[PDB]
C-alpha cells in the first residue's frame, strides 16, 4: 500500500500571535453587541509587558478598549509576569482611530482579493485529519489547564501532527498517525516524566482515535526542554499571523486574507466563510469526497470576478456542473453573504470563539457557515 | 474546450503591510551586513503617522533603527502627509529587544512548523501565470513611477489577474487572461481617462503577453474611483500579512510562516526557500510538469519530521521515487540549508529585495533558491 506523510500544526490560545487574534475579535464582538453595523479593522500587537490595539473602527458603540484587552488577556491566563504577561499591570496602548458613521444586493466588495473553501470526507466535520488532530490537541491542552486536570500547564504552547495517508482515487484516507509533537508552557511543579505521562494519557490518547496510534507512532513531548515563560515575554505577536491554523492546516488553499479583527462584511472573512459552506455542502451532499472552491472580488463590485470548483477527481458529476450548482445555490455578493450567514447577530463572544482552535469544522451554532445547504442534482 | 478561472493578486511596495515587510527585511539586511550570525525576528507595524519596530535581535551590529525605518519609507516614496506618510515627520517607535550573543549538521530547528514549495512548467520561471502577471504588473507600476514614465503615480496600489486555464493531464495550460484589475494610488494632476490610458499602454500592454489578451478580456481600472492618499494613513500595516503574495498566489500550498524580518536560520524562511528549490528542480529536470513539496520540523531536532512530493499526476516516474531522489539530493537540516543557499552573505539589500513582488520566480543571483540542482534519474 503506497502512502505519504502530511503535517499540520496548531498553536494554543496563549501563543502571542493567537492572543492578538483573540483581542482583535474581542474588540469586534464588543462593537457588534452595541452596533451590529460597526465597521471594524482592529489590529493587535504584543511584546514584553505591552499590548497595542490599532486600526480603524466606524461605530456608534462606546467601547472600553483597555478593559477588553485586559479582560481577554486575564481570561486566557496571563495573570503574572512569571506566566509571560500580567493582564492587570502591563502597558496597554489604545491607538485605534474611532469615528461615527443600502440595498444589500448593490453593496460592492470593500476590497479585491480571493478566498478558498475546502472540505474532505475523511472526518465527520469534513476537515483534514492532520489539522483536526493538531487543533483538538491544542484545545484539550487549554481544557485540562482550566479544569484542573493538569494544573501545571501554562497558556502558551504548540502542537503538530503528521498523518500517513492513502490516496483513494483522489479521496484522502488516513492510515495512521506517524508523529505527534507537543511543546507546552508549564510551571516549576512538574517533572519532565510527569509532563510526558500527563500529555500522553490526559491530552493525546483522549483526542486521537486509538485506531490511528500504534507502537511505531513517534512522540516528541517538549523535545527542546523546559518551557516556563511564554506568551509575549521576550517575543512578539501580531494579528493575522496564524492564517493556515485558522483554516485548513496546509490542505486546500489560502487567498492570504486574515480573519480576526474584521467585521463580517469584509470579503476576507465572509467570502472565506461562504466558500467553506459551499465546499462542505458539495461533500455533505455526496456530490464529491473532496472539494476546493475559490471566489475573487474587485473593490466596489458586488458580483465575484471568478469562481472555481475542483473535486480532485472525486466528483460524481463533472466539476463544470458542480460550479453551476454552487453558483445557483450560493450568493457571493457581500451584502447578501452577511445576511445569509447571520454574521452581525453578535451574541456570546461569537467571533472571539473563532480566534483560537480554528474557524472551520466546529459544530457550535454560531458557526453558521458550517451548516450544510441542500444542493439540487437529481 | 473545458476551462476554469483561477485568480491571484499582488500589492504594491507602498501597501502598508508590504511597507512593514520591507522595513523588517531592511533591519535584517543591516544586521547581516555587520554580523552574518545575527539572530533577527523583527516585526513592524504602522498606522497614521507612525511606524513601530519590535521583536528580538541578537547581534554584534550597531544599528541606527530609526534611520533604517525613515530611509526605507522615504525610498518607497513616503515623502509627504499628502501621499499618506512622511518619512521626515512620522513617529518612529524603536521597541526592539537587542542583545549581544557548532557542527552545522547537528543544529536543531529553532521551531516547529511546515513549509511548501511549488513549481509549474506554465511559465519560463516555473511559476503560476496568474501570480506572475499580478506581480509583474505591480512591479511595473513601481518602475514607471520611479523612472518618471508615469510621474502621477503614488506608491500604494493593488493588482489582480484572473487566468482561464486548461487541465492537460494535471499540467496547467493558460488559455487567456480573463480579467485584469488595477487599483493604484495617484496624484491630483491626472484625470480618470489619463489614468486608464496610461495603465493600458505603459503598464498592462508591456507586461501581459499579447497571445493571452483578446476583445473579451475584462479590465477594471480604479473601479472604486480616485485613490490619492494611501499607505498607513487612516489604515494599518503589519509584517507577515501578505504571505500568499510572497509565495504562489493561491497555487501550491502554504504552511503559515511569514518570511520578512527573520534571519535565514529560521526554518519558516530557509525551509520554504529550499522546498521552492526542490520543486523547481523536479520540474526543470523534466521529471514532472508540476510539483508540490512539503517539509516539517520539530524544535530542537535537525532532521525534518516529514517530507512529501506530489506531481499532480504529471510525474514521469512515481512520486515515491521522486521523493527518494529529492531526499537524496537536498539537505533539509537547518544548519545546512543556510550554508547551501549562502543566506548569511548579506550584500546590497539582499532580503529587502524579496520583501515586495514575491520571494520566488525572480532571476536575481541573490535569489540562490531559484538555481536549479541537477537530479539523477532515468527517463522511462
Ligand atoms: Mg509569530
Ligand atoms: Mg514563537
Ligand atoms: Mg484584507
Ligand atoms: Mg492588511
Ligand atoms: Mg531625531
Ligand atoms: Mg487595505
Ligand atoms: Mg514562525
Amino acid at each position: 500500500m503506497e502512502t505519504f506523510l502530511f503535517t499540520s500544526e496548531s498553536v494554543n490560545e496563549g501563543h502571542p500571535d493567537k492572543l492578538c487574534d483573540q483581542i482583535s475579535d474581542a474588540v469586534l464582538d464588543a462593537c457588534l453587541e452595541q452596533d451590529p453595523d460597526s465597521k471594524v479593522a482592529c489590529e493587535t500587537c504584543t511584546k514584553t509587558n505591552m499590548v497595542m490595539v490599532f486600526g480603524e473602527i466606524t461605530t456608534k458603540a462606546t467601547i472600553d478598549y483597555e478593559k477588553i484587552v485586559r479582560d481577554t488577556c486575564r481570561s486566557i491566563g496571563f495573570i503574572s509576569d512569571d506566566v509571560g504577561l500580567d493582564a492587570d499591570k502591563c502597558k496597554v496602548l489604545v491607538n485605534i482611530e474611532q469615528q461615527s458613521p443600502k440595498r444589500p444586493e448593490d453593496i460592492g466588495a470593500g476590497d479585491q482579493g480571493h478566498m478558498f473553501g475546502y472540505a474532505t470526507d475523511e472526518t465527520p466535520e469534513l476537515m483534514p485529519l492532520s489539522h483536526v488532530l493538531a487543533t483538538k490537541i491544542g484545545a484539550r491542552l487549554t481544557e485540562v489547564r482550566k479544569n484542573g486536570t493538569c494544573r501545571w500547564l501554562r497558556p502558551d504552547g504548540k502542537t503538530q501532527v503528521t498523518v500517513e495517508y492513502y490516496n483513494d482515487n483522489g479521496a484522502m484516507v488516513p492510515v495512521r498517525v506517524h508523529t505527534v509533537l507537543i511543546s507546552t508552557q508549564h510551571d516549576e511543579t512538574v517533572t519532565n516524566d510527569e509532563i510526558a505521562r500527563d500529555l500522553k494519557e490526559h491530552v493525546i490518547k483522549p483526542i486521537i482515535p486509538e485506531k490511528y496510534l500504534d507502537d511505531k507512532t513517534i512522540f516528541h513531548l517538549n523535545p527542546s526542554g523546559r518551557f516556563v515563560i511564554g506568551g509575549p515575554h521576550g517575543d512578539a505577536g501580531l494579528t493575522g499571523r496564524k492564517i493556515i491554523i485558522d483554516t485548513y492546516g496546509g490542505w486546500g488553499a489560502h487567498g492570504g486574507g486574515a480573519f480576526s479583527g474584521k467585521d463580517p462584511t469584509k470579503v476576507d472573512r465572509s467570502g472565506a466563510y461562504i466558500v467553506r459552506q459551499a465546499a462542505k455542502s458539495v461533500v455533505a451532499n455526496g456530490m464529491a469526497r473532496r472539494a476546493l472552491v475559490q471566489v475573487s472580488y474587485a473593490i466596489g463590485v458586488p458580483e465575484p470576478l471568478s469562481v472555481f470548483v475542483d473535486t480532485y477527481g472525486t466528483g460524481l458529476i463533472p466539476d463544470k456542473e458542480i460550479l453551476k450548482i454552487v453558483k445557483e445555490t450560493f450568493d457571493f455578493r457581500p451584502g447578501m453573504m452577511t445576511i445569509n450567514l447571520d454574521l452581525k447577530r453578535g451574541g456570546n463572544g461569537r467571533f472571539q470563539k473563532t480566534a483560537a482552535y480554528g474557524h472551520f469544522g466546529r459544530d457550535d451554532p454560531d458557526f453558521t457557515w458550517e451548516v450544510v445547504k441542500p444542493l439540487k442534482w437529481d
